[PDB]
Parts: structure tokens; sequence; C-alpha cells
């Protein structure tokens, strides 16, 4: 149903290695090489407009785009409003320090006393707002948001944030890719699943499922680790 087909797609590239632009300002990762891969299968071609976080999000829950990625996560709030693939990554979200701030967390009971930042829009606020809140650990009117990870982790440098929530990939990137000094101090894990989003209705994500299910297991986690180092 892809054959010929041109489809939009909503990106917002600041969420390596899922998706990201290397030096010279070429959009890559994983999210790519997967449906890049796809509608070399099918067939179909890709128009590619990039937008902050909220606004990739909002052209897909609109039906302006046909497929959005960028370490999207699958989340309840998100399934009302837009269609998903099956995961292709299993993903667990760590709240990180400088490693020179050493931040001792027993249990969720210890969140109160420190500033937690991440990037506004995403799902971190679910987690919050759903688990943490009710069980008065944290509260969504103490966080500190930010246009993207790089903003969130410069608050994080300078001294001005104590905790970032960062999911697992994009910890790994800013620790061991680009040799930030930072640590992880509590994990929440595999508390999450990142997918590929379609708009509501779209058979575009019934015949991306059969894909990934021609190519397997193996080679879709061969993929994703490929880029994970």
């Amino acid at each position: 149903i892809v054959e010929g087909r041109t489809l939009n797609v909503a990106v917002s590239p600041a969420s390596p290695p899922m998706l990201f632009k290397s030096a010279d300002g070429k959009l890559q990762g994983i999210d790519l090489e997967l449906f890049s891969s796809y509608c070399q299968s099918r067939h179909c071609k890709l128009n590619i407009t990039e937008y902050a976080w909220d606004g990739m999000l909002g052209a897909v829950a609109s039906g302006q785009a046909d497929v959005a990625f960028s370490g999207i996560s699958i989340t309840d709030k998100r399934k009302k409003v837009i269609d998903f693939s099956e995961p292709y990554y299993i993903n667990s979200f760590y709240l990180v320090s400088m490693a020179n701030h050493k931040i001792t967390l027993n249990n969720l009971n210890e969140l109160n006393k420190y500033s937690i930042g991440y990037p506004r829009g995403m799902a971190y606020s679910d987690l919050i707002k759903n688990d943490l809140e009710p069980k008065g650990y944290y509260s969504l009117s103490k966080v500190k948001l930010y246009p993207t990870y790089n903003e969130t982790m410069a608050d994080l440098k300078n001294g001005n944030l104590d905790l970032a929530f960062i999911e697992e990939p994009v910890y790994f990137t800013f620790k061991n890719k680009k040799k930030m000094p930072i640590e992880s101090r509590y994990v929440f894990k595999n508390v999450d699943q990142l997918g590929i989003a379609f708009k509501k209705g779209s058979p575009v994500r019934d015949d991306f499922n059969l894909w990934l299910k021609e190519q397997g297991p193996q080679k879709i986690s061969g993929i994703v680790d490929s880029w994970m180092k």
C-alpha cells in the first residue's frame, strides 16, 4: 500500500543514537536505518521535516505527518492519539549527576531534596505524574524543563541542576562516546519501550510490523546494537 508512495515523516533529531545529526549536519541513527530499510523493501520514499519535540508529536497526532521517529517512547497517553509499531528496544530511565556530585539514592523517598530536569514533552513527565507524585516522592511542579538533552546537560555541568532524567541509550552516548564525567545515581529498569509512530489508523503501522517480523529479532537487535557500540 506504500509502493511508489511518498510518506511525510516528522523527526526531532536530538536523541542519539536513535536519531541525531553528525558534525556535517547529516541525519542518522537507528530509527532512520530501520525505516529507510523498510522503504527500500516496500519501494516508498520519505519526505522528512525537522521539528522541535512537541512539534513532531503534534504533527503525527494530527495526521499532518504519516510517520514520526526519534527514539519515541510508547506511552498510554500517546497511544490514544498515535499508532505505534511493536517496540524495537526495551528502555530504562536513569537519574544522572555530575561524577563529582556525590548523590546517593537509597529509595524514592530521597528524591524530593533534589532538582530533577529533562527535555520538555518527554515521557519522564508521565512517570512522575503517575508513579512518583501520587506516592509523594516528587512533584511535576518541581521539575526543570529544557528544549533538548543538550541544554539539560549544560545545566547539569554548571551545577544549576542536581539530577538529569536520561534514558539509557542517550546516557551511554554522553558518558562513553562523548566522555562526559557523569554518573547514574538511580535506575528505573526496563520501564519503557521505544517504537516508530504512525498517524492513527495508518495501514503503514501494520505493514511496518510485518516488515519487522520478516527481518526477525536478530536482524533488528543487530541494527540497534550496532549503533549503541
